[PDB]
DNA sequence: CGCCG
């Protein structure tokens, strides 16, 4: 249902390590050098941007290796599914705001804690995120 | 400051990739071998369980560059600690109480959020903290 | 580590309906046809018989979704592994002697069942078939 | 002899593919959809309660094109009784007091096959039966 | 043929 090219550039943009940005274009044709993989730099460039799609079996295979996820991610449309909620995931363990809130909820008791996130999903509704 | 035995466990059991668990010590050196480094299963082992120190300036790199972190982890205290919060974040969130309400905490101008924090103090005040 | 026109012909010659043989490989091009999606031939028998390898990522699509079972059979190794027991045993069901066998020692109790599972390991021992 | 609703539903059940349960109705419809046939989910979960019958020539077969099956079994009284065998086939074995005995008698030379056939009435004779 | 530039 989603492009591949999508599916891609999803995992740029989330999938990377600690203490850094995300990986370049580059550090993965250089990546997938030194594993004694060549791969063209414009035809990367191409899937990622559109330009080309349908790829090799293993051309996806190559790529999902390197941010270390089952090649299913693409071709699977299940497996696809339940490992998106994921990223969402990393990428709101890194924004900010969540991150200054959860700090202070932290150490909140059950009850208490479900007061708080009902103040959220008022704050949803008369946002029109939730309405 | 901290043996390096538990700097590398660290890394081990917070730093792995999505849609699945930590690293296996086996993941790691067949890794190694595939970018045609070597390194054998007993050394690595033998590292995280402290019966090795003092480990190689180049096997410190093939650790920190699977880990695609930077090597002055294990060297530098600084950059240490200043990369230990980037884990111990990563960490403190994954607990569940807090998994529910961040998860839907996610988007709120950053205006409305500060209504939320105000929201919480009254809380935090409320049990005496 | 299986190849992929092996993983293929694995398919054409286990899978297929009750009452008939197997699917050949022109019913598969024009039942491809039928559902709206060209193929060529040529590039089937290629694929089949290893002159050709490394497809699209559609061009798995298209015949795991032919024969009714996932695409991932072909990419991901570890479902392929966990989904391979199971043709194998369909190849077990047309078996004519696992037949007239089943269908004798169907009505037993609980250990003369056992008692002839032995006798069976005794003479797989016996074969040179079990080490 | 039997009826229609409760054939199409003997197919159902015990025909599917590798790897997975029987086919929901609307997957099915939605297959035939697929081709470039239309049918109703109501006419399709009608047709299988009972609630309609004597199904149009056209859609028998835009059926057991579906399960690849001969059209024939729906209308032949005898083909429906011998293509049965086939089905009950399948099932008899998934139950898996035999399903254990029955993968380790593959591959036995059809010579040794024998010497278990003749085990087991030495078996069925102290039974029964 | 079609995937890889």
């Amino acid at each position: 249902s989603t492009t591949f090219a999508a599916r891609l550039n999803r995992l740029f943009d989330t999938v990377y390590p600690p203490g850094r940005g995300p990986h370049t274009s580059a550090e993965v044709i250089a990546a997938l050098k030194a594993e004694g993989i060549t791969m063209s730099a414009p035809y990367l460039s191409q899937l990622r941007s559109g330009n080309r799609t349908n790829p090799s079996g293993a051309t996806m295979a190559a790529l999902a290796n390197f941010f270390r996820i089952k090649a299913a991610y693409f071709t699977d449309d299940e497996y696809y599914e339940k490992l998106d909620k994921e990223l969402q995931w990393l990428c709101t363990m890194r924004d900010d705001g969540v991150r200054r809130i959860a700090q202070r909820a932290h150490g909140l008791p059950s009850a208490a804690q479900q007061k708080v996130l009902d103040r959220i999903d008022e704050l949803r509704r008369a946002e029109g995120i939730d309405a």
